[PDB]
DNA sequence: TTTTTTTTTTTTTTTTTTTTTTTTTTTTTTTTTTTTTTTTTTTTTTTTTTTTTTTTTTTTTTTTTTTTTTTTTTTTTTTTTTTTTTTTTTTTTTTTTTTTTTTTTTTTTTTTTTTTTT
């Protein structure tokens, strides 16, 4: 449920697609701070399978 | 195949101008110091009956020096003109209202790189 509760949102999306691997992701934590490149998706789902 | 003319951007560094850091003078601003106003009470001042011996005004008459007085000639007063100040129509500029068009900034958080100082 949102910050009112009235509606739903999902908690992770169905992906099919590796986001993760192929978009790449940037941000900055408090005490943490992720930095991750984009990939090919050719390549990537050649290596989940 | 060798040799000859011309064209411009650079070795440029210096003159002129512009931009950017500076600090004397009249207009603000916070402080201390002197003018205003309200209470207590307090000896002290001040309002009002009675008696009293006083000292200045009103019977009457006197004069003299200020009130009569006329007249010459000044000189303040009034007239016109022009300048200086005051005051009010006129104009200009700016601000606010509500729907429109456009934009512009300050910080957390981590991790890595430049970019100065020691």
């Amino acid at each position: 449920d949102n910050y009112d509760g009235t509606e739903k949102i999902p908690d992770v999306m169905p992906t099919k697609i590796p986001n993760l691997l192929v978009n790449g992701s940037s941000g900055i934590a408090v005490g943490m701070a992720t930095n991750i490149p984009p990939h090919n998706l050719t390549e990537v789902i050649n290596g989940c399978l």
